[PDB]
């Protein structure tokens, strides 16, 4: 039906009005959904995302924009540092993508390439992974646990926290966290020795997978 097409194509006009003239951040985000899922025009999706993140500071737009920057989508040059900036905005400004954005901030900061000297910044990684971990993002809890198992030039090893975040990871589903947590309770590495729980943790780890 040509009316259904017409009513559909008019949603774009209305979203353009709300975005380009009222500057409604949610209007701009609606426009993006439209440009991606209906028109499949990612180069135009990119421009709106750019406006909506940089000018309107819309969290979910910043997230999506960072995702585009990782691969160079919609005409954007592939750019990890910009991806990082966008994910930082989205993690900080609360939205539906924040938790996922926080994990990404931790990962990139841990790994270091986007830091101003190219080195790891585990201090920053910890703060952003902590938010992610408390929101249920299992890899944040694990990557955070691993940081405390290992330690590094400016980041001391700490079994107490290592065990704590292994536990949160193991709760949420993570095999290697249950296994690492088992040999901490069995030994008493930064936690009081408990051999019943240690056997439980080993069993939880074999059970998972």
């Amino acid at each position: 039906e040509e009316q259904v097409k017409s009513f559909l194509e008019n949603m774009e006009v209305e979203c353009n009005y709300h975005c380009y003239h009222e500057k409604d951040p949610d209007g701009c985000y609606r426009l993006v959904d439209y440009l991606e899922g209906i028109r499949k025009n990612f180069d135009e999706a990119a421009k709106v995302l750019k406006f909506n993140c940089e000018e309107n500071q819309h969290s979910d737009s910043c997230y999506k924009l960072g995702a585009y920057y990782v691969t160079g989508k919609g005409g954007l040059t592939q750019d990890l540092k910009a991806a990082a900036r966008c994910f930082l905005m989205a993690c900080e400004k609360p939205g539906k993508k924040s938790i996922a954005a926080c994990h990404n901030v931790g990962l990139l900061a841990h790994d270091g390439q986007v830091n101003e000297d190219g080195q790891p910044d585990l201090g920053k990684a910890r703060d952003y992974y902590t938010r992610a971990c408390d929101g249920g993002y299992t890899s944040s809890c694990f990557n955070l646990s691993a940081m405390f198992l290992q330690g590094a030039p400016g980041f001391p090893k700490d079994m107490d926290l290592a065990c704590k975040y292994s536990m949160k990871a193991c709760d949420l589903g993570h095999i290697w966290a249950c296994a690492n947590a088992s040999r901490m309770y069995k030994l008493g590495d930064g936690v009081d020795k408990d051999e019943a729980k240690a056997e439980v943790l080993k069993n939880r780890a074999q059970q998972l997978h």
